[PDB]
């Protein structure tokens, strides 16, 4: 059995920064140290960090005063924001810095009270963030997921309209959609393409290609990831049976019972000692060495703030 690799795969920059903003705060300041949300959606991150004295809270009043609090790196809202600016609170943001540049323009949008439009799951914590940084009663802030919920969105000013969305999508499937509000609102306004980041486009083409040589594709990821699940979809959808997982002891033996070629990737919140582990188990099962698939190269770091070093 052939095992490939996909390249890229696993951490992306926003991952590896939101980490290390956790990790710097417990050794700076020590235990506890309170996070707004899973930091990032992985189990294996999560309950490391946990165990090492982080705690993981839904709600602000949770959290006690005096304490340090790091918000996610889904983001969150202003509503979030002024709860924790107004109490007691040393706040740090591990926020990535490609959620805050569609921030930015959702809160534009707002301040012109000119109506915005984003792409996006309902429930998901990066829509609450983005979706929670437009205030204005005089516009308006709509979601939508599908060509079909663009066919029935009625806005108030369909001459001063803007469109953003979420960071993790599909990349085909967000095509559809907004050629669906470009036929439906001909003056929209929007980015050239999408708000889809760079290590979601390329781990989409990068299971593409892995798709295209192995029978079975497995991905690396919790369930609660979005960009890992629109990896595992798109092998599937290329006709490819694909599993997400959170680790090797997730491998069912069936899975790979005499296929020639398996293909494993890692969702862009996924450590890649999870891939070592994989790759391991999958050697038991009759793997050979594992081929790393040739990739376009990512090169982008962003640092923690510097008060973090
Ligand atoms: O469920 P998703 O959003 O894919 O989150 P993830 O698995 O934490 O992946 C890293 C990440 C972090 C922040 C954002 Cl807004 N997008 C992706
Ligand atoms: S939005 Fe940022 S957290 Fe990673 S998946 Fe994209 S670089």
């Amino acid at each position: 059995m052939q095992i490939l690799l996909a390249n890229p795969r696993g951490f992306c920059a926003g991952v590896d920064r939101a980490i290390s903003i956790v990790e710097n705060a417990l050794a700076i300041y020590g235990a506890p140290i309170y996070v707004r949300h899973e930091v990032v959606h992985n189990r294996y991150v999560v309950d490391s960090l946990r165990e090492r004295g982080a705690i993981f809270i839904e709600q602000i009043s949770e959290v006690p005063d005096g304490a340090i609090l790091i918000f996610s790196a889904h983001g969150v809202s202003q509503a979030v924001r002024n709860e924790a600016k107004s109490r007691d609170l040393t706040v740090f943001d591990a926020t990535c810095p490609l959620v805050t540049k569609v921030h930015m323009e959702v809160a534009r949008a707002s301040r012109r009270g000119e109506e915005s439009i984003l792409i996006g799951h309902a429930g998901h914590p990066e829509v609450e963030g983005t979706m929670g940084q437009y205030s204005n009663p005089e516009g308006g802030m709509y979601l939508v997921e599908s060509p079909d919920d663009v066919w029935k969105l009625t806005v108030k000013n369909e001459e001063k309209l803007s469109f953003m969305t979420q960071t993790t999508l599909s990349v085909d499937d967000t095509s559809d959609v907004i050629d669906a509000l470009r036929k439906r609102f001909p003056k929209i306004v929007g980015p050239r393409k999408d708000d889809i980041c760079y290590a979601t486009t390329n781990r989409q083409e990068a299971v593409r290609a892995l798709a295209e040589q192995a029978e079975v594709v497995l991905v690396v990821g919790s369930k609660n990831s979005s960009n890992s699940n629109r990896l595992a979809e798109l092998a599937q959808r290329m006709g490819k049976r694909a599993f997400l997982i959170d680790d090797a002891k997730d491998i069912q033996e069936e899975w790979v019972k005499e296929v020639k070629c398996v293909g494993v990737t890692a969702g862009a919140s996924a450590p890649d000692i999870l891939v070592q582990n994989v790759v391991a188990r999958l050697q038991q099962l009759g793997g050979g060495e594992a081929i790393p698939l040739e990739g376009r190269e990512e090169n982008i770091v962003f640092e923690v703030p510097k008060e973090l070093r």
